[PDB]
């Protein structure tokens, strides 16, 4: 008997992005904390096969996140949830929390209140306050305050033979990104440099992640510079990105985490203060509102606190079995990229 | 108005990798006294794109898989009808897919399920496609399809490349058309680490082959032009691999059941298979089909044979899609990283 066993997803995303979210029949996720969760997904063989399981084909495509949904573990939050992609379990997100946040509220899992309801969503990085402008049993607007950010290194540099000298800031934002001023290679963020921006996306990221390991002070399971981030500014004043993750492919969305490890960069650099607001908007137009709150210190250095606002919606429902001839989950780098091959 | 629009339910299938949700719920009235009709309107009339972009394109499609659109049954002889979205258009037929289409039939008792062997009458825009599944305690274990007439519409056809030199291909139907090309041409083999490759070469093949002639089948005017090139080569075991490239440029993860069907007609063409014979084919992932060739019929005054493709589906899920008013990217979208260079030019 088949189909005994179902893991219920609701379909959502977030300004292009999706971010599917696993809200029955998620298994229990080995940990004290959900760090250590975390942890356990990046490094036992049984969370690595439950990932592959659920991200790769024929489950899985290309695109799109799957949110475990955990219990929480700090009570003041509602609920926990860790990100899984084809590279890795990851500790952040800024469109995934908005996903979350929007499919907890619009499936009856936390009481929804007009106009606006609270949610507190624990993840490895620290605990995401979510405020929802709810209207209608409708999640019209989520503003997520965003764990504390910082810069590792501002202003480092990299040799490459299609560029030249490439620098970059490598940043904190709910996981660590190398953030690269694209007007250095020559290109625009815009759909048709996409493949290009892809390519050259994963070549950083192999070099960068060769040449310097990262980890956050206080959390040892966040590890690893995760993605790419190519940023400009628009004529008009907005953070323009276009973030790129293994194993080859663009961020739908504005990025909330890759916004706030530069929001970190630019107060750094004395171009934003408390109480300061603009856009941000990725290689689709799709825009979010990024925010600075306020400041705080992580290990001894000094941090900021960013709001990411962005709109979730949700699509549809999937019911997967979990109890096949090929089954465990492939690729092939047609489509997942040419850094699928591993 | 209505805040919630297009409610749809579909099967979660797969029939040796290949991806074929089928849509079992909610599915709307398609224009066309025939089901040839219905895939002209689907591939001319602007709602016709816009339901196709809606299934197939972000975010409720991906760039891997097709969705089957059951539909009722025009001829009296089927069971149900099917036409098969894609994201290039809508095709009359498809091996993968119509093994989709019986296994979630029959798993999910829309059809009774009989032991040992359930026939599944299916109709396509090419004809009826006769499916006989082994089932058994609930699951359908196999189905073996009875294509439709499959013919050689050119042997032997020649292209000029840059890359290539000249390229030796036939022109053969399926159930849609395909460009068969011998693989070792490209100085590859069918195997993952050459399948960005095998894209880029097909790709360039699909568009050159189609702007230089134009092909209809003799019968039904609604299947046209050449749906993919399929390249070729033949293991040392005797069976057929393939890897039939899909625009707007990814590979089929099944043998293809069309793509071994015009094969096999320029097979018997060439005095290689005679009734009665059957051989594996294998994809580019391993995966296999078994083809037969069960006897010959004529198409158009020539001769065309009538294929049998064997495979396995499997069930894995189900799912809802609806269109929520609120949402401002209800009409679907695409991005060349993934769908292809030629995803570019999706209107
Ligand atoms: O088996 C076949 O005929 C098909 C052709 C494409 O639909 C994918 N596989």
């Amino acid at each position: 008997m088949r189909w005994k066993r179902m893991m219920q997803l609701l379909d959502v995303h977030c300004e292009g992005e999706i971010g599917k979210v696993a809200i029955g029949g998620v298994p229990k996720i080995p940990g004290d904390t959900v760090a250590d969760q975390l942890h356990w997904l990046n490094t036992d063989p049984k969370g690595r096969e439950l990932r592959h399981f659920l991200v790769l084909e024929p489950r899985g495509a290309p695109i799109g996140s799957v949110n475990l949904l955990l219990p929480a573990k700090d009570s003041r939050a509602d609920a926990a949830f860790i990100i899984l992609q084809p590279d890795q379990a990851h500790a952040s997100s800024g469109s995934n929390s908005i996903c979350v946040t929007t499919a907890l509220l619009e499936s009856g899992m936390i009481e929804m209140q007009e106009p606006e309801t609270v949610v507190m969503l624990e993840t490895a990085a620290g605990l995401v306050k979510a405020v929802a402008q709810c209207r209608d049993g409708h999640c019209d607007s989520v503003t997520l305050t965003m764990v504390p950010s910082f810069v590792h290194e501002l202003d480092a540099q990299i040799a490459t033979e299609s560029w030249g000298e490439i620098r970059f800031d490598l940043a904190y934002g709910g996981v660590f990104y190398a953030l690269v001023d694209v007007r250095q290679l020559g290109l625009t963020i815009e759909p048709g440099n996409a493949r290009r921006l892809v390519e050259a996306g994963m070549l950083l990221k192999g070099e960068i992640n060769q040449r310097i390991q990262v980890v956050h002070p206080d959390i040892p399971a966040i590890s690893g510079v995760a993605y790419v981030m190519f940023r400009d500014e628009d004529p008009d004043g907005a953070v323009r990105t276009c973030t790129t993750m293994w194993p080859g492919r663009v961020d739908r969305s504005p990025c909330g985490t890759g916004n706030s490890a530069n929001l970190a960069t630019l107060h750094a650099r004395g171009r934003v203060k408390p109480g300061d607001s603009f856009l941000s908007r990725s290689i689709i137009g799709s825009q979010f509102t990024v925010g600075l709150q306020g400041l705080t210190t992580v290990a001894g250095r000094s941090a900021v606190i960013p709001t990411i606002t962005g709109r979730g919606f949700t699509y549809g429902i999937h019911q997967v079995a979990l109890d096949d001839p090929l089954g465990g989950g492939f690729v092939l780098t047609d489509v997942w990229g040419a850094a699928a091959e591993t």
